[PDB]
């Protein structure tokens, strides 16, 4: 774009790490302060790296003939900001890209899409939802999968199994590396501030989220049928981090 | 092109952000002022970044047997200028590219095309129209899709469904990331000015647009038939941004 | 080429913009003056950017049973020069490329080709003619398409239609982005001048052209048959731009 | 990401090599100390090169009609840290990537995956598990392969063989070059420390591991049936390496 | 190659342009003089750019039942040198490349080949012959194409046509862009001269040529049969250009 | 890796060439000495280039009805080191890569693998074994190929041949260029030494090897049956090269 | 390789051109002298550019019913050196690459191979032999092609032809551009010399060669049968060039 039209400062960085031991959600708020004499506004490029655990474990089981699985079905990152504050979000990467395909029809569908919720001048939010995953190398099953006899086959290790339900669940490692051992949101977003702002200080509200699912699964005496109730439990890790743009620094 | 024929300044930048809370449309007019001693004219490379929301919501419903959906079917960006003013649009990116294919025939058709309306020396306009989208992994349906029995299948979640029409609509996330959570135009265009212009000041009219569509859908007691009336409602976010080329700055 | 044989100045630029409001034909003559002490001749790299309108509109119609369509089928750019003047065209981009294919046979055929008419030492001219376009996702129809019953299917929206001929024409946006909203020729060419030339001044003739075609289409009471007469109307935007090689500047 | 948003010190490295002759596990802990005036925290990029041997050998056998094979089915690298210590792991490469495929369905499956276990602010750990491998160019067999008649065909050189079981095992070189002559982890992870930390010294717990498998295989007088007991033997190699951030050096 | 073995001046340029108005053969002799202290011999990289017209026109016709077509089938550029002169040709780009294919068999075959005739220490010459071209999207016909009933189908617009032979020939634009509007050679060659040569002057003979072919085509009262006699007419544009290596300049 | 975490001296080389005329094994030990102030240990990057001949010749024959072929099956290169010496091998290139394929199953298999035997802190060893080769464009035969009637078809030029066994062997050039005219090992390995080592001198044991194969082939009066006994003859070229890290030099 | 292990002078060139007018064998011996203070030995990179003619002509014929064709089937470049001299060849480019393919089986096979005969410390020699070529777009015929009825189909223009054998041979241009107008070797090899060598001078023996083949072809009164006797004629072009490493120059 730059060369198509024949067209040809000290930055302060830092990092803040915190860990929610109860939820096991890693946090990473890497940042860099940018000031430009030509630019009429101050800058701060926020890197939203880190990781959110998978916690693909059997939370409990109702005996050997019925068991449930607590696993994550949608991750999110929503760097929301109070509307009272005058801090402006300028740009954010990645940006929702136009879908592409070929025409018989074919296209690429990643298991964990990377969508970006319609932001505003205050709140910027993603949603790394679960599209579909393949079990037993047979069909990319999604959350909506359901069968009259087999029920949901989201993680059914064996159709006509004879083991304990808490032990006959699909191996976490045979599936993707996002549920078994977590997903690592590595996103970014820049916020700009007035050059002649009175208060060179706002509040950054970092809110990591995820959508755990309760996948109750039981034997119908002929095959294993499971039911999944979306958003059975949700875990949020809110956190407020204050900046000092006068000193070009943000701390816990 | 440059090397094919054996051929081998201080720039002022800035950014202006505004938000239409009623229409929920982000605005972004990032820019840079370029002046060259060799060039005989002044420059201003205008970046047209930002985002226009989708607002893919059930605006109203006529009970459970008939409902309508308000969703966007065409986005636009038209940086128009009054014909009285002498500001000249020189070049703009992207430029309408020549279609290509292979010959049986195959080609690539993005869901949201990026067309450029025939500009002039005053107004430059694009139109990111909706080409076609795939529902239930079966056919890239377009706005013109219609069936004698099934009607339009643009967002019919279930053909022979039995749920409420306001609840049996296709999931926003299963479709593209443009309708559900907005589309983010990232365009550019340069306007050049006379070196010896008497008044180093004009008015930039940024007009973000979009075409919401009313898609009424109802059960025919056998299957769901929907009808879409194009351009039922349109939303425009016009705004005038005055420049100071003498100071090489543009403000709200 | 350079490295295959083991082998390892101030330039004045500018731009001239003009617009033909009658024909809607944008003009752009971006340029740069190059002088090299090692080179024995002066240089001027002329860039032929800009755009030519499509004007894909129903110019008139003979009622609802017969209509004609005014659309462009061949654009051109011919930077000609009077033979009296001693200005020499040295090189021009693009240059006619050798066709390639694979051998069953397959190759790529663009909708709007970019041919280069056999130039001379005075006149250099391309011709962006129309090769073929696909309608209703069925066959890449060309100007020569004709059927005994259906006639020409170049822009027939519906074969056995029942709407008005002025309203039952193919949507401009469903076709390519060249006829509907214009095509943007971005060409280039360098002319070199004698180092010891007596008069450091010539006349550059920029002639943007186009060939509108009359696509008369009518209902045969069974299906819509259309006829196209090539070169029914042509529009030229000639313009002379004088150079000052002594000052290394060209003005209107 | 950096350029999408229009945005445009002395480091001390070192070396520490040790070798466990009993288990034959090579170790390499290449590193570099980074300090930045703009950054508010100290840095240390730890590289986890080296190799873990394969030891694809017949540990013992029960006559010629029954034999077992000791071969590695999962490697690991777990740079853990005591929770008492305040040393913070910031980022780690590689990061679990989102799975990709095309839709008939197709995707790529490496034999030795590279998963990353859900870490915390103290412990970072991989798990290079075995996905699936192909024998006799017929099917990518995995650890879970089992047949009622042929048993497990994981390394069965000949189905209806007649040689000694300790001599009729699949050649180590015909399979991948990981089991036969070892797998070489080349991973990394960076740890950050407080700029005003009282004690500039922590303890790096490098624990190389692996999961050797006992593959008992015997002749059923008609064909060879084998049974593999996962995690039959494990060979951890713990090690503590102390750092001196005040001197920016780490030693054994 | 250079880095595979672990291994890591003022140049005078210029150009000479001339045109043959009778034959329409453009000439371009772009060059550069290179002298190196480490090199023991002088250098001159001669670039053989330019264009040779196609003149794909009906030179004459024998009424409407028989016509001939004057079209070029072999272009050449032979920078020959008298054997008396000691000017040495060292290297020349392009150099004949080894053919490649895949094994069913497939490969790429350009329409207009670029062969390099076996040169010597004095004479260097290419030959841009015609390989094959496709008509009516049916078969890549070559010069040797011949049929007992249809004759040569090289440029037969319609097999069982009824139009005038001077008007029922294949459109020049539907075929390749080489015969219709000329072919533009972009060649090069470097000649080296003795550092202690007594006479720093030789004679460069640039000879652009062409081999026009007569394609007589007539109606056999059932279909159009044509015959092509190779090398019917040839046109040569010889030219001698003297060098001044002492001044490192070459002029007309 | 480096840029994924937002992270941004005099070297003495040399040469040592020797040749074993009896075995025809060329040797090249290109190297470079590296010392870094930030590094706590010295470095030496040893390059294992050179070439080992193929000697694909008929060593002897038992008349015309039975013959043997001496052709190579492995080119081992084992730079070993005595365990008494404290010279440490840190890293070595190439490092065994994880296999890749697509899932019907497909993958790539080179004829001459480049395996890396499980090394230690003293010894680093490769083994360029033969995977499989294709004869008569029919099947990638390996050393394990055997047929009840045709025997081994490894280099059987003609199945039902009638020529002399010493003359009816497959042409060396029709197979790969490795057996016929040698394989050229171009490998490397870096060794590090203590900065405060008392003795700055060790011994590099370069041992070029090879595993010739005896391919006895005879006519069974109906077809040619051959037998190959692996490791029939092996040839070694041991050599000791002493380093002087104090002078940063290594000689024969 | 270099960066995989975390690791980050005046040169005299020249020219020497000679030509064998009898055999038409061009010669080019481009070179560069390299001396490094860190290197313990001197260097000289010899480039083997130039070209060898093809001479694909009818040397003689036996009437119109039998003819022979003198065409080259193997070119060679053997930079041999006397064993008495201590000039050491260290490395040479290209070096034989390991074959690759995919597994049904597929791979790439060049028409004109570029083999490298097993060299030594004195002699380095290639052999540009002919692999296979395709005639009439039907089968990649090789020198070994033979048929009981049609004989050898290597250059048989027409199977059941009726023209003169001296005139019914395949066109030289329809085949590859290597036999017709020569093959152009572009090889290289570096030789290293002792830094403290007493005599800084050796003898470089450049020997261009070729292996012409006599392809007799005659009509069997039903079809043309051809026979090719390999290595019928060879035309060696020996040449010795002396170096002066003390002056870092090599001349004729």
């Amino acid at each position: 774009a730059d060369s198509d039209i024949n067209i040809k400062t000290t930055v302060k960085t830092g990092d803040l790490v915190t860990y929610d031991k109860e939820n096991g959600m890693h946090k990473k708020v890497f940042y860099s302060f940018i000031d430009d004499k030509n630019h009429n506004k101050k800058l701060l490029v926020i890197r939203t790296k880190g990781t959110i655990a998978g916690q693909y474990r059997v939370y409990s089981e109702e005996g050997a003939n019925k068991s449930g699985l607590a696993w994550p079905s949608a991750f999110k990152v929503q760097l929301q900001l109070p509307d009272n504050e005058v801090a402006q979000i300028s740009d954010y990467y990645p940006r929702n890209s136009i879908d592409t395909k070929e025409y018989t029809l074919k296209y690429v569908q990643p298991d964990f899409k990377t969508i970006l919720e319609s932001p505003t001048d205050k709140k910027v939010g993603w949603k790394v939802i679960f599209n579909n995953m393949v079990n037993q190398n047979w069909g990319p099953y999604d959350r909506d999968s359901w069968n009259p006899v087999y029920g949901n086959q989201l993680f059914m290790k064996t159709r006509n199994g004879s083991m304990k339900a808490a032990d006959n669940f699909l191996d976490p490692n045979k599936a993707s590396s996002l549920l078994s051992s977590g997903f690592s949101p590595d996103f970014a977003t820049v916020i700009t501030m007035d050059r002649k702002a009175s208060k060179q200080q706002t509040n950054i509200d970092v809110i990591y989220e995820r959508v755990r699912d309760d996948y109750q699964l039981h034997w119908t005496s002929t095959n294993w049928k499971g039911t999944n109730t979306k958003d059975k439990w949700t875990d949020r890790s809110s956190e407020r981090y204050k900046i000092d743009w006068e000193k070009e620094e943000m701390t816990n």
